[PDB]
């Protein structure tokens, strides 16, 4: 019996949920791609654990979550607070397993939410902010590891 750590993706429609899913499930990235609980065995700092992801469309069994938002559309980034404040309700838990994910990052000249003033929310609510791009691939693994091992530590 395995460690079996629950993530749920949560954001805006179109920011990239799917995508990321899919990129670390697969290792796969189809622009365009519009997709189906995605389960898989991985190896978290030397120890063999499951990953299980909830895709779902733009709760309470999740353990952690990856609060995604396009760092193209402002909408994305502020609808992120309507998110966090309805995760910690249902969740009744104030410090879940949270990380605000800025996806798209490949899009730079498209930006429209600066890094500083992601990473100010972030700070705000005590969370870390990463910057990933399915398509590039970067920081893709490092979002799900990294939420795996807020959950791992309560
Ligand atoms: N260039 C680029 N395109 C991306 C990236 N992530 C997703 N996309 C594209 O953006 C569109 C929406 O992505 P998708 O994963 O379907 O978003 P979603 O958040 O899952 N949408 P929904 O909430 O409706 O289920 C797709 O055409 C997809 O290829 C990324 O990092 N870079
Ligand atoms: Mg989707
Ligand atoms: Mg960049």
């Amino acid at each position: 019996s395995l460690a079996l750590h629950k993530v749920i993706m949560v954001g805006s429609g179109g920011v990239g949920k799917s995508a990321l899913t899919l990129q670390f499930m697969y290792d796969e990235f189809v622009e365009d791609y519009e997709p189906k609980s995605y389960r898989k065995k991985v190896v978290l700092d030397g120890e063999e654990v499951q990953i299980d992801i909830l895709d779902t469309a733009g709760f309470r069994s999740g353990e952690g979550f990856l609060c995604v938002f396009s760092i193209t559309e402002m909408e994305s980034f502020a609808a992120t607070a309507d998110f966090r404040e309805q995760i910690l309700r249902v969740k009744e838990d104030e410090n879940v397993p949270f990380l605000l994910v800025g996806n798209k990052s490949d899009l730079e000249d498209k930006r429209q939410v600066s890094v500083e003033e992601a990473k100010n929310r972030a700070d705000q609510w005590n969370v870390n902010y990463v910057e990933t791009s399915a398509k590039t691939r970067a920081n893709v693994d490092k979002v799900f590891f990294d939420l795996m091992r807020e959950i791992r530590a309560r």
